[PDB]
């Protein structure tokens, strides 16, 4: 254990040195062991998709191609499946749910976990610290601004933000060339 | 170090394979080493309590039975103790504090750290990304919605949300059977 | 791998035991390997600065003296450099950006990443879960409250909060003696 700890620290030093030179960044220890693209592949996600070590993926989660799954994210498919499209940006700190335990806790542990399936289309952006709750359906080409709480379905080509989130305009201008 | 890195990656691959088959989930590297229930036990928390590897626990923290401490949480008892009851849901990203450093920073490093003890009762839910500040007292059977900032005490059987958080109704209906 | 996993768990147990006795806290596995002050030093940050293992630092990031970089933070200098002063508190969950990908995602992957440099002065506090977006300039002795989204420049001696953040008063009283 003495030697193992010393080896782990040596490895941390060397790997951080290598990552600074090669990738001009410094990551957590775990993100220097885990490759983002191989992890996504192991999870059955589409080609081009990437996911940080620090991400938690529960139950039935399906993800399309070229989707970026950021650090400190939760993709919870435990309550009937979560489906995410292609080309999505799932920003740092985003949490996507198909269950909750409000009643279980509030009832002293008696009530069951409530569950509902959740879907996000393609070409979406979920901004930092966005919370998407069970049951929600988000369409294609939606923007969800940072610090949102999405309680209801969102149709395609919408821009939403707030806690709770509300439709603010269409997303058309972000789709331009 | 070359061999150690290769072994760590082999271990990551195998353990993720095992966790997918056994627990239908993919966790961070650290959460495949650390057992949530043994960690809680080591921290002196009550029977049935669980805490993710990614959680930070500072100073005097006491937790009751069957409380779920989620990923990416902060339980800071450094400023006079933090006490949490039984059957609580402490959601991903929740941060509970007994100190802050606004004045220390704002004063160029001169002022002291401000401190005040914090307590949460039993049968509470703290939703994702909830921030509870020093000095606060939350009673029993409270719901705190996602994305809240709790600046003042909350009595039992309340439902609160917002930044800052405000009482919205009672929590009675969540306690049903 | 069998033996390596057993060794890692033994190390986790022992190190957590040592950290509880020596530092009265329990940290993630990675934060028991990585030293906060050596990591900051390796990143070229100023004397006295500290950064948790769980922090991500992208591209050109410069940080002054005695700045505290908390857990689960993002310091993204990838889009033209990020500069942070001395004596700053960068709270848990704070995310600071110099890029985004709204248009890249919304355009099916066609558009480029948008980039703009970001600066924060000295003696600032950024509260939990603060989001600072590309292009922003924050002056000296600013307070940013928890759960903020900072979309526009902030002058010195200001106190701001909200999503989006707005000036609420001056920060003078926090600077007192």
């Amino acid at each position: 254990h003495m030697i193992l700890l010393k080896e782990l620290k040596e490895l941390f030093f060397l790997r951080t040195t290598y990552y600074l030179k090669k990738y001009n960044r410094s990551l957590p220890f775990g993100d220097m062991i885990v490759d983002r693209w191989d992890k996504a592949k192991l999870l059955g996600f589409g080609e081009g998709t990437s996911i940080y070590d620090s991400s938690i993926v529960l139950g039935e989660v399906k993800v399309g191609k070229d989707t970026w799954i950021g650090p400190n994210t939760i993709l919870d498919g435990s309550g009937g499946g979560l489906i995410i499209g292609s080309n999505c940006s799932i920003s740092a700190g985003v949490q996507i749910y198909t269950h909750d335990t409000v009643r279980k806790s509030l009832s002293g542990g008696k009530a069951d976990i409530d569950k509902a399936s959740t879907r996000i289309g393609s070409d979406c952006y979920l901004g930092p610290n966005t919370i998407i709750v069970k049951g929600v359906k988000i369409g294609d080409r939606v923007v969800v601004g940072a610090n949102s709480l999405v309680l209801k379905d969102i149709p395609s080509d919408c821009k939403v933000f707030g806690s709770p989130a509300v439709i603010i305009t269409d997303s058309l201008n972000y789709q331009r060339n």
